[PDB]
């Protein structure tokens, strides 16, 4: 997260770290056994780490659970990033409480101007790399479709939305991939792609989760 602030320990209780000997993507806990993340985060050998703040220190409240299966959307296209969403089933149910909790799926899509909270352990620098120990937070508005398509001509599908600041200086970045965009208590987006990080006129692009609620439900019901 570039231009964000330290969230505070466990203040984003649905945030997950995907770990394969190092943090490589974020995710969101949506019930005690299922996590949603991005399809580009797919990897075998994923351990989901819940209740994290400093990802480099055991502090208490962590729960480490292996993934028993990762289900990339059948129509994910790696060239366009259209349908960039994946479901991860946990080997065991997480223990939910104050510090580890699920986030609700949306019942409707959010409008342009809705302010949301984006969080992750990704890069904090626009030019360079600096990964934080603790979880970083950024408040950012959903942009209009016209501004989003003006920023990225021909690259925005109806399963994507832009969120952020056209002036540059505040954005998600490498390492935040798969993480939550929460608006009014609902999971509206998944960190997917962008051109650089926090560049002027190149806002972040997010997977539009409201288009996938039926697929998420049907898929969790059959697995
Ligand atoms: N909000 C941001 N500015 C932001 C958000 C997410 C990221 C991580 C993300 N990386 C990028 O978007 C790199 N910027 S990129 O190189 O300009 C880019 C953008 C879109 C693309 C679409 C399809 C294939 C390749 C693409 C590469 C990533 O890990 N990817 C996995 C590999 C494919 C690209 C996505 C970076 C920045
Ligand atoms: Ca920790």
């Amino acid at each position: 997260i570039v231009g964000g602030y330290t969230c505070g320990a466990n203040t984003v209780p649905y945030q997950v770290s995907l770990n394969s000997g190092y943090h490589f993507c974020g995710g969101s806990l949506i019930n005690s056994q299922w996590v949603v993340s991005a399809a580009h985060c797919y990897k075998s050998g994923i351990q989901v780490r819940l209740g994290e703040d400093n990802i480099n220190v055991v502090e208490g409240n962590e729960q480490f659970i292996s993934a028993s299966k990762s289900i990339v959307h059948p129509s994910y296209n790696s060239n366009t990033l259209n349908n960039d969403i994946m479901l991860i089933k946990l080997k065991s149910a997480a223990s939910l409480n104050s510090r580890v909790a699920s986030i609700s799926l949306p019942t409707s899509c959010a409008s342009a101007g809705t302010q949301c909270l984006i969080s992750g352990w990704g890069n904090t620098k626009s030019s360079g790399t600096s990964y934080p120990d603790v979880l970083k937070c950024l408040k950012a508005p959903i942009l209009s479709d016209s501004s989003c398509k003006s920023a990225y001509p021909g690259q925005i599908t109806s399963n994507m939305f832009c969120a952020g600041y056209l002036e540059g200086g505040k954005d998600s970045c490498q390492g935040d991939s798969g993480g939550p965009v929460v608006c009014s208590g609902k999971l509206q987006g998944i960190v997917s792609w962008g051109s650089g990080c926090a560049q002027k006129n190149k806002p972040g692009v997010y997977t539009k989760v409201c288009n996938y609620v039926s697929w998420i439900k049907q898929t969790i019901a059959s697995n």
